[PDB]
């Protein structure tokens, strides 16, 4: 819900990262499985997260299962993975449910 813009394939992955050029907003991806735990317990901070910062920051989720062609190219091996994308290409990144970094890494791009 929220702000947070589920990703179904790889043309829609590459429709938001145009977006985000345009926008001239940072991405913050959360590369993500039903199954984990981890997983689990960030994704409603991550939702909240996208509607403190509508307006500057664009959040997509990518189900690592779901998407599995667009999480290998990524290279995620764990999950929760966050990326953050700028002028289209991978500028940061956290692996792990650490809701003080992932805070931390959305104030850093913001």
């Amino acid at each position: 819900g929220g702000s947070v813009i589920v990703i179904d394939s790889k043309a829609a992955w590459d429709a938001q990262l145009a977006k985000g050029k345009e926008e001239h907003k940072p991405i913050v991806v959360d590369f993500t499985a039903t199954w984990s735990g981890p997983c689990k317990m960030i994704a409603p901070l991550f939702e909240t997260l996208s509607n403190d910062y509508a307006g500057k920051v664009i959040f997509l989720k990518v189900d690592v299962d779901a998407v599995a062609a667009v999480a290998e190219a990524a290279g995620i091996t764990a999950m929760p993975t966050f990326h953050v994308y700028k002028d289209g290409v991978k500028a940061d990144d956290l692996v792990g449910a650490s809701q003080d970094k992932l805070k931390a890494l959305v104030a850093k791009h913001a």
